[PDB]
């Protein structure tokens, strides 16, 4: 459903107009070439015009499946890969990486393999692609193409950008909608944010706080920013859409109450990996309840409300008596300087309330005042029944440790720690991480389951398009693959010749 005239939005800008963004753009090459999707793309596609760096991209293409490899198949494609790409005769054979590392890396698979045995080449790959194969990229019309790529990224966002359709959901400070972009058709879900009410409550750097946390996040499993624009009477955050509900709806409305143990064992391992991610930033979530955790069409899950969410600094504490009741953790409560705890007791109680079907300190049938809940969060010790496996009882246990000193994930170690824990034993999180293990619920397609001096505060919010969504977002609509078009015969096209604009 894109735009009648889309390739005439999207139509590259002739090479002559991006000098001033060659000149700019940080010439990083995990940048250019990994993070940055169409750049990544682009240089790829620069590796396959040459023979001699070919062989290197369908390598590390190969590795990156023997990482999600099953086990019992890993041994099998361990072979494949050596016997095809690093034996010294070979069509595909690759000689920068050192035949010391190739000797190396044989007698690995002569004893037991593991998930990370060509980590060791493909570190020697990259080290190769650093350098002289890069150069010759950033001189090829394969980085002017990504030039182009980046000044269509940095075109103005507006109101007809979108196309607004239904009100989903409300909230506080506004309502939250469901827009789609025209010129590719990709949905979104437009959180708008009215001025006047910001405006009065202050709360100006309460919003531009959820939309800098949100552009700097880049996760599979927390929404994720694509917009922030400025439109009149209300701001907006265009967000990813989320159709499948909420894990409240679900286990309460479609549970026992409750789930199996291994289904929220799948909920609960997506959830640490977002956490992870947020962690990675030293940003602390602090809204961590089942209602939040809301569910995609594919059944994979999403952490959602940031609007609690700080940035902690380095080596810095900071104190917050926030979020909701009946899902504060003690160092909350008490209005103590804490760090990251907060979101590994949450994921204590989302994991029980999971499993069992109710709160570990509210029953569902109890009825209960603030004050009884609190206290219980503080003085009384949780009670497991035969619905939790023993290893069930342990992370929930450890996760709920009043003591934030000594509750799992709060220390230096970090997620890691809480990866490792028998009740992920048979988790495995790299296939996780690859989006390859399915979900154990589906919904339907068809379902339903539910003045100038405030100008500078629009200055640093309005930024525009991100970078990362905006680029995947062309390629998922296929407009990349549309648009990235070159001349016949590997030529230079009419676009990218700077003799006749
Ligand atoms: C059903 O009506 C439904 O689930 N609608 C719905 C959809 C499709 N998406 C959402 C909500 C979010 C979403 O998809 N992504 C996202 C990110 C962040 C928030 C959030 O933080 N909301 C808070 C509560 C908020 C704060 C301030 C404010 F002004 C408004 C909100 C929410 C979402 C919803 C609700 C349905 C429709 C089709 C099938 O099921």
């Amino acid at each position: 459903g894109k735009s009648k005239k889309w390739k005439e939005i999207l139509k590259f800008p002739h090479i002559s107009q991006c000098e001033d963004l060659r000149r700019t753009i940080d010439r990083d090459y995990c940048s250019l070439c990994d993070k940055q999707p169409i750049g990544r793309l682009l240089f790829r596609q620069f590796c396959e015009t040459r023979p001699g760096l070919e062989c290197y991209i369908q390598f590390l293409d190969s590795v990156a499946e023997y990482e999600v490899t099953p086990d019992e198949k890993l041994g099998e494609k361990g072979k494949e890969i050596m016997t095809k790409y690093l034996t010294p005769k070979s069509p595909v054979f690759i000689a920068q990486v050192g035949q010391d590392l190739v000797s190396q890396t044989e007698e690995k698979l002569l004893q037991k393999p593991c998930k990370e045995l060509f980590s060791a080449c493909a570190q020697s790959v990259h080290e190769y692609l650093r350098g002289e194969p890069f150069h010759e990229y950033l001189d090829s019309m394969f980085f002017d193409r990504f030039l182009q790529w980046k000044w269509l990224e940095r075109q103005p966002v507006t109101k007809n950008t979108f196309r607004q359709y239904r009100v989903l959901g409300k909230g506080g400070f506004g309502e939250v909608c469901a827009c789609q972009v025209r010129a590719t058709g990709k949905m979104y879900a437009c959180k708008r944010l009215e001025k006047k009410r910001i405006k009065k409550r202050k709360g100006e750097s309460m919003a531009l706080n959820e939309k800098q946390i949100l552009e700097k996040v880049n996760s599979q499993f927390v929404v994720n920013l694509a917009y922030a624009y400025e439109t009149k009477d209300a701001l907006c955050l265009v967000l990813t859409i989320m159709n499948g509900g909420d894990l409240k709806f679900h286990i309460y409305n479609m549970g026992n109450p409750g789930f199996e143990e291994e289904r929220a064992l799948f909920y609960a391992a997506e959830i640490l990996c977002g956490l992870e991610d947020l962690h990675r930033e030293n940003t602390v979530y602090r809204n961590l309840k089942p209602e939040n955790i809301l569910l995609d069409d594919y059944g994979h899950i999403r952490i959602s409300d940031l609007g609690l969410a700080v940035k902690i600094p380095e080596g810095d504490l900071i104190r917050g008596r926030v979020g909701t009741v009946g899902y504060m953790a003690p160092e909350v409560l008490n209005n103590q300087r804490y760090g990251l705890s907060p979101d590994y007791w949450g994921l204590g109680c989302l994991i029980y309330e999971m499993i069992e079907g109710q709160s570990p300190f509210r029953g569902r049938k109890e009825k209960v005042k603030r004050e009884e809940v609190d206290r219980r969060v503080l003085e009384t010790e949780e009670v497991y029944s035969h619905k939790f496996s023993e290893e069930a009882k342990s992370i929930c246990k450890m996760l709920l440790t009043k003591d934030a000193k000594q509750r799992l994930g709060c220390q230096e170690e970090g997620a890691a720690e809480v990866k490792r824990h028998p009740f992920f034993r048979n988790m495995n999180f790299k296939r996780l991480e690859a989006g390859m293990l399915d979900p154990p619920f589906v919904p339907d397609p068809r379902a339903v389951y539910c003045d100038h001096t405030d100008d500078d505060f629009y200055s640093k919010f309005s930024t525009g398009s991100v970078s990362i969504p905006w680029q995947n977002e062309m390629i998922e609509t296929e407009c990349f693959k549309e648009l990235n078009v070159f001349g016949p015969n590997g030529t230079l096209p009419p676009d990218l010749n700077r003799n006749h604009p």
